[PDB]
This record gives structure tokens, C-alpha cells and sequence, in this order.
């Protein structure tokens, strides 16, 4: 596909001419006019690259007259978003779509129960705790429910155990597969009747405090849950969010909640600030780890930030790819990025792993939740970031469209 569907050219203009505009970003092999009608032209590029020039600059003009290039369950997310009012309407819209309906949520703490109560008489005095995907409230349909069994070689047994307990215990659960062989050990199941598949953990238990944190980011304002959506939509739009050197979840949401308490006014405290206000009986360490912070964002202190979420979307952009990431940890606790060079983040906090991009748990301090993430990985969320950011200033970006034609989000949507 070396060709770009090109329209918008002024009445009376040459194909020679459209040819020579076209001659600046490479090697033009042909240019068809519309023969019976007029309007738009075909124009094949001698270079797949030279098309992909052409396409890359969104600003196109000839003789005054500016014009169109374009290259030539998720329909009804595009039909859904194109129906909103603006940019904000379309993330809310996006929020409401993809989170999971009161139904799901009700069955998966049905089936937690029903793990429970299984697990209950194998280990007595035995809790399982749901975490990650679930409880933090950035949920999406058919996420995985991930459970935690609050009680290296015991722990193979023990993982075996467990394993077999799912395996011919638990009624109506099938897809049992443990998995002592990975960083976190995991028994991965999948229950038939709810239609759910998931891990448990023997241990994750500091991760189950992350979640509650997350939640608690998403009571304290209104704007985190739709930013957080559609920058994780974006995210695996563009192949950055993922499994492999690509940017966790987890991660992503982090980055998304540290951009927010880096704005002028903070949308979101310090990790520190919420450790501030805890309280007695609220108390917790894990691992040496102060966990501590606010069972509800009720009598915390509001934002005085006012801007929009497509100001705050666009400024995300900016900002990520205005940082220098390989220089800069970037802290949650004290909310601002800690100089790498200087400062010595290494030498407190032993076993912090730096690299490409350095992103600090809120809780866990030597722990860099970007350390997976490659240099090409963060170099291509940095130009991604750029692009996204120049897009966010067009006129698509801001306003709507009159009949039919992407705006807003569902261009940064798309593969
Ligand atoms: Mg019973
Ligand atoms: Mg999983």
C-alpha cells in the first residue's frame, strides 16, 4: 500500500503540479486524478517509506488551499465515542464502556466466596484477597481476577498443593496450571460456570496495598479514571502498554497518577502526604514497606485544579515526551522526579534497578516498575508521546466533526 488518497486541491489544478508537491517527501511513481468527477486524486509513492512521509505530516497544502491526505464490539466503541459531545464526553463514554458492569463485579466476589470457602478448610484461618485488575477500579470486561492466599522449596509443595486443592476441589473450575518457575510463582485456573480465568498467589501480598492505593487515586478525583482509561487504550494502541519489554499496566497507571501529581496545582497528593494522614489503627508495613494511608478520600482535601480532561490528556503528551527518563527517577511518594545523576537514588534504596526509563513504586522504594521496559520501548513512548502531542493541538483533536468522520480520541485510538 505505496498509495495515499489525496482530495482538497483547488479547481482547475494539474496532476503535474500535485506530483511536485508530493516530490519533496520522495519518489512519486504516479498521480490519477478522478476522471468523470473532479474532487479527490490517487497518488502511488515510489517508496513504502516516502507513503509513510507523506502520511506522517498531518499539515498539507497546495495553492492556498489545504489539503486531505489519508491513507487508502470495537464499532461499536468508535460509533459510541463519535456520538459524544467533546473530548472529555468521549474518555467518560470510553470509561463507561470498557468498565465492568455491577453483574461481572458481583460474580467475581462470587467466585472469591466460593474460593474462600474452599480454601477455608485446607489452610483454617486461610483469606483470600482479590487483587490488582478487580479491586483497583480500572477494570476492563473480561479482565483477569487475580487472587492472593494469605496464610523456596516449601513453597513449590505448597503451590503444588494448592494446584491440586483447585484441581479436584473447587467445583466448576478447569484450566489448573501451576507455575513455580516464574519471578511472582502462580497457579493459573479458570472457572467455567462465571467464565473467568486468573492466578493465585501464595504471596503478592504488597501488591494487594498497591491496588487499594489505585482505588483510593481514583475516589480522589474525577478526571483520573477517564485519563487512566484512555491512555491505557492509547497505550496498547500503539504497542507500548504490554507483557515483554513493553510498559505494564500497572506501570502505565503509575506514570498517568505520577503526570497528575506533577501538574501546577497537584490533581492527585504525594504518596507521603496520604502516609501523612493515615491515622492510628490505619497503620501497616509490608517488608519494611510503609503501606499506610487513608481507608476513604472522604475527608482528604479536594484539587484545586481546574483543567479539562483533554487539557490534562494533551499536557500528559507533552510532558512525557518532554521528560528525560533515563536520567530521572520519577517518585510517587514525594511526587517529582529524583536526579539520577546526583542524588544517588542507588545508594538508599538498595536494589533499585535504573535503565531506559525509572518509574518508583509508592510503597516498595527498590522497586523500579519500569525496569523491564527497553531502551526502544521508551524511546518509541517518548515519539508516540510527541506525535499524540502535536495531533492534540489540530482542530480534530478539539472539536467535533459534523458528519461521520473521526475525531477527538478515535484517531489515538486506532491500530
Ligand atoms: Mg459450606
Ligand atoms: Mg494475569
Amino acid at each position: 500500500l505505496r498509495s495515499v488518497f489525496v482530495s482538497g486541491f483547488p479547481r482547475d489544478v494539474d496532476s503535474a503540479q500535485l506530483s511536485e508537491y508530493f516530490l519533496a517527501f520522495g519518489p512519486v511513481a504516479s498521480v490519477v486524478m478522478d476522471k468523470d468527477k473532479g474532487v479527490f486524486a490517487i497518488v502511488e509513492m515510489g517508496d513504502v517509506g516516502a507513503r509513510e512521509a507523506v502520511l506522517s505530516q498531518s499539515q498539507h497544502s497546495l495553492g492556498g488551499h489545504r489539503l486531505r491526505v489519508r491513507p487508502r464490539d470495537s464499532h461499536q466503541l468508535a460509533k459510541a465515542l463519535a456520538e459524544a459531545a467533546d473530548v472529555g464526553a468521549q474518555m467518560i463514554k470510553l470509561v463507561g464502556l470498557r468498565e465492568l458492569s455491577e453483574a461481572e463485579r458481583q460474580l467475581r466476589s462470587l467466585v472469591v466466596a466460593l474460593m474462600q470457602e474452599v480454601f477455608t478448610e485446607f489452610f483454617p484461618g486461610c483469606v483470600v484477597h482479590p487483587f490488582g485488575s478487580s479491586i483497583n477500579s480500572f477494570d476492563v470486561h473480561g479482565c483477569d481476577l487475580d487472587l492472593f492466599l494469605d496464610l523456596k522449596a516449601e513453597g513449590a509443595a505448597m503451590l503444588e498443593l494448592v494446584g491440586s486443592i483447585l484441581r479436584g476441589c473447587v467445583p466448576g473450575v478447569y484450566r489448573v496450571q501451576t507455575v513455580p518457575s516464574a519471578r511472582r510463582p502462580v497457579v493459573k485456573f479458570a472457572h467455567r460456570p462465571s467464565g473467568l480465568h486468573g492466578d493465585v498467589s501464595l504471596s503478592n501480598r504488597l501488591a494487594l496495598h498497591n491496588s487499594r492505593f489505585l482505588s483510593l487515586a481514583s475516589e480522589l478525583d474525577g478526571r483520573v479514571r477517564p485519563l487512566v482509561y484512555t491512555l491505557r487504550a492509547w497505550a496498547q494502541g500503539r504497542g507500548l502498554s504490554g507483557s515483554g519489554p513493553l510498559l505494564s499496566n500497572y506501570a502505565l497507571t503509575l506514570l498517568v497518577i505520577y503526570f497528575l501529581q506533577t501538574r501546577d496545582p497537584p490533581v492527585l497528593p504525594t504518596v507521603s502526604q496520604l502516609t501523612q494522614k493515615a491515622g492510628e489503627g490505619e497503620q501497616v508495613e509490608v517488608d519494611g514497606w510503609d503501606c499506610s494511608f487513608p481507608r476513604d478520600a472522604s475527608r482528604l482535601e479536594p484539587s484545586i485544579n481546574v483543567e479539562p480532561l483533554s487539557s490534562l490528556l494533551a499536557q500528559f503528551f507533552s510532558a512525557v515526551s518532554s521528560w528525560d527518563l533515563r536520567g530521572s527517577l520519577l517518585s510517587l511518594r514525594e511526587g517529582q522526579a529524583l536526579p539520577v545523576a546526583g542524588g544517588l537514588p542507588s545508594n538508599l534504596w538498595e536494589g533499585l534497578r535504573l535503565g531506559p526509563l525509572n518509574l518508583q513504586d509508592p510503597f516498595d522504594l527498590s522497586h523500579n516498575v519500569a525496569a523491564n521496559v527497553t531502551s526502544r520501548v521508551a524511546g518509541r513512548l517518548q515519539n508516540c508521546c510527541r506525535a499524540a502531542a502535536n495531533y492534540a493541538r489540530s482542530l480534530q483533536y478539539q472539536r467535533r466533526s459534523s458528519r461521520g468522520r473521526d475525531w477527538g480520541l478515535l484517531p489515538l485510538l486506532q491500530p
